[PDB]
């Protein structure tokens, strides 16, 4: 294809796109195809000769859209948010049409220092403690992750990477390997499973320390397993501290936890993919006060930011500790401005080499929406989730099991685990409205999460409907 | 921004999109910007306030473009391609579009059969073996990855579980660390950082097999390398095997070293990122003759196959390899047809938990090229690479230090290092064309690299002759 042929189709693309974000609601959140749908509808090999522009939009609809599960839909209410905002698609658009792999500064300038700024932007937000800006002074600073799970795990890499050297300082006869053997990490009963793929990954241990009533890990708790692991020869190098828990939203308290990872020489790593966006507000600024303690704090745009995945924010107090670690430096990927230390390679920060114009994005939204934008989109999803607690707190059957804050309310039927099964799978089965379900300790609990960007309150009164007209059908079953 | 204000400024990013690529030749293609360029030229904060889409694609043009390194300009030359084409921007605009984020089966089943599908079209159309190929029957199959050298860790860390448990099982007392001070892991002297990187996160040793006259891996230098080390107490366990290095484009013998990790149980992994493009040729596929030996083979479709950045097709003879490993299965990321045989969740065979609806732009590049169109592109740049090779054959102060095969000339004055490093320099320094070096065993060597899609014979007899006065203005400088 040539560029006239792309300016006549990418503007029907353009017209596609929109049309389906404009007719939305009419589409059902969740497919009804069965495993193994797509196979059967399309040939088992590529065409040897080109196929028409027609033919593929037209399988789009046919073929794709049914086994599409819609995140944009305003009745999608599982997992988090996910990202779609006009101004970044544009900025995809130009990021593709850049097309420059900036491993190096050297591959394409723009793309690395746009993209410091850009954290500076977003760091300063977030009023972020100085310490982790980049602010062409200061040894900090911030870098585009592809995911939450890569930035936990780079940050459990670069804890491995000091911890043994300390240690290796102090017996140079120590091996990496004997290090290894007594490394622990630490996390929370409630963290996601990205904590325990990096610890598996990173080839340490890694336990979880018991949350209070309200799902939060506590000083108290990190201080008995400190007590007990020390005593097994356990080495604690990292920790994962979370704000808005992927079950029930809650917030670890770093005030607590901060100063005990300080003192024990123990790398804290803040994880807050959904929560972090909603600091940009005062009002929720307060959960991330300890921030000061940590030595790497990460949230995902792509998640509650409308900064379309991939984008992953994280912060670092000493870039040497990331850039020290698993430095290579090939003459292919050598250029002359590289000892500057007005600019850098992020090739170093990320487990990848290539990466893309990622801060096009983060720079179109910034721009388009502005910070009072974004602030208005934070406060309309978590009125929004009020007004969802505000009607199950009107039905005695139901219960609210975490305190409700930014986003997500965690609801079950009074009784058995077995009536909210029964009313989770009448929910799914209908394929009127998406929820995912968590588990609180023994006790199975339904989430509802402010997910769209469309999303209304009408939308969210219509679901609270639903639930409860299949609630009573389920607790009639229970009943016989 | 609404879908209406989308409909006008997203075709108008189409025409500023055709518009700079129809007057990419009047770019220069390296910039002359300094580090530290972009920051006083944009605000310290975000604006409160929204700001026009008018200023920023002024501010693209103004401040963005001059930071730019052109991969997609004719006269660049530097590194390996990168892929751009119109097909496979249209499908980004729609796996924006979707949003979707098919960590499961369930996130959006689309996102994850489509995937698969595309995985044995591209597998058929480089005539892999069927162990490799998920056609609803048999235990390979494919994945789309981040990055070739994500691939290579992926490879190594399933490798490093796989002789875990096997060392365990014949010593049940043996701990995981003890292993890891034994296990080892080759490649070759010309392979990838990503090798090295991996092996460093992976907390296992690397060494470096040596390479022939043509700077391949041989059966001798790999027997030689394991009969002491394994007289040592090594265990090797990992190999990489790279096909089309990046230093010279030279082929490992993965006839002679491929049975030889099979009878010593070593994980074969085949890097191919920029040559396997080429191999859906036939004239180049015996350079792929082996991979029937391999575990796992992994090259990169936004090299050399016009899909666009990121996509890295990874094919595996055993999936439970990877899907077993650091597998994880929290009651937030469960459905009912998770035991599904005909389908699978692409969490388990990547770092990352996340991944967007990369399988659209292979769908899209592949039906609107077609097989014939994809081999005539590959085709091209290689009677292109010839061509260059041909001019600099015709001068006498030149050499060509290996074969050339597959799009790269590896080409230097006859002489001192010095001399090379000098025309580098100026070349560099004019701005004209970008290349890149590298170092073959002590010797400074220039590299030629066909890597635009535009790119014609015009623009390579101007960077040979371009090249050729610059020679002689060193070469003169030389003798003074
Ligand atoms: C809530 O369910 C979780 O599995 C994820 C789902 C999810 C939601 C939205 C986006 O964009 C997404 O990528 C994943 N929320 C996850 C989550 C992660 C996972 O980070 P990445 O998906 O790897 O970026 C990490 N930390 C927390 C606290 C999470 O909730
Ligand atoms: C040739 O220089 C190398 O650093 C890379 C550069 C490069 C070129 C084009 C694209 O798209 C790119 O992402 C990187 N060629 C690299 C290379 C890799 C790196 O894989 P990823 O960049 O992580 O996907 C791996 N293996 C080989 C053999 C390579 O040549």
């Amino acid at each position: 294809m040539n560029a006239s042929e792309f300016r006549r189709r990418g503007k029907e693309m353009v017209d596609y796109v929109a049309n389906y974000m404009e007719g939305i609601e009419g589409r059902q959140v969740y497919p009804d195809v069965e495993p193994g749908y797509l196979r059967p509808l399309i040939p088992a090999a590529a065409p040897q000769e080109p196929d028409t522009f027609e033919d593929i939009i037209n399988d789009v609809e046919k073929i794709i859209m049914p086994g599409v599960t819609h995140w944009h839909s305003p009745y999608f209410f599982a997992y988090f948010p996910t990202a779609s905002s006009y101004p970044a698609m544009l900025a995809d658009m130009l990021c593709g049409a850049i097309g420059c792999i900036g491993f190096s500064w050297a591959a394409s300038p723009a793309c690395t220092e746009l993209e410091t700024v850009m954290m500076d932007w977003l760091g300063k937000m977030l009023e972020l403690p100085k310490a982790f800006l980049n602010e062409k002074a200061g040894e900090g600073g911030g870098v585009i992750q592809g995911s939450a799970s890569e930035a936990t795990l780079v940050a459990l890499l670069a804890a491995r990477t000091k911890v043994i050297h300390r240690l290796q300082a102090a017996s140079p006869e120590l091996t990496q390997a004997a290090i290894m053997e007594k490394l622990v990490a630490y996390s929370s009963d409630q963290a996601h499973s990205s904590v325990e793929r990096a610890g598996l990954i990173g080839g340490v241990k890694l336990k979880a320390i018991p949350s209070d009533g309200n799902f939060a890990m506590r000083a108290s708790a990190l201080q008995e397993a400190l007590e007990r692991d020390k005593a097994a020869g356990l080495i604690p190098f990292f920790m994962v501290a979370t704000l808005g828990t992927t079950t029930c939203c809650s917030f670890d308290n770093l005030l607590e936890v901060g100063p005990i990872c300080n003192k024990e020489d123990i790398w804290l790593h803040v994880d807050a993919a959904y929560a972090g966006s909603a600091f940009i507000c005062p009002e929720f600024r307060h959960l991330l006060n300890g921030v000061e303690f940590a030595d790497s704090f990460n949230f995902n745009p792509h998640k509650w930011l409308l900064v379309n995945f991939d984008c992953s924010a994280m912060w670092v107090k000493k870039r040497t500790d990331l850039t020290g670690a698993f430095r290579l430096d090939p003459t292919y990927l050598k250029h002359s401005h590289q000892d500057s230390g007005l600019i850098t390679d992020y090739r170093h920060w990320q487990i990848p080499l290539g990466r893309r114009f990622r801060s096009l994005k983060m720079w179109f939204v910034f721009r388009m929406y502005g910070v009072k934008g974004l602030q208005a989109y934070i406060r309309k999803h978590v009125q929004l989730s009020h007004e969802f607690e505000s009607l199950v707190r009107q039905d005695p059957r139901f219960e609210i099991c975490v305190e409700v804050i930014l986003g997500l309310v965690c609801f079950r039927l009074k009784g058995s685990n077995k009536v909210n099964e029964a009313l989770l799978q009448r929910i799914n089965s209908a394929k009127k409205i998406h929820l995912v379900p968590c588990h609180l300790r023994d006790k199975f609990v339904l989430r509802f999460a402010i997910c769209s960007r469309t999303v209304e309150s009408a939308h969210v009164q219509r679901a609270w409907e639903h639930i409860k007209e299949l609630a009573a059908d389920v607790l009639r079953a229970e009943r016989e």
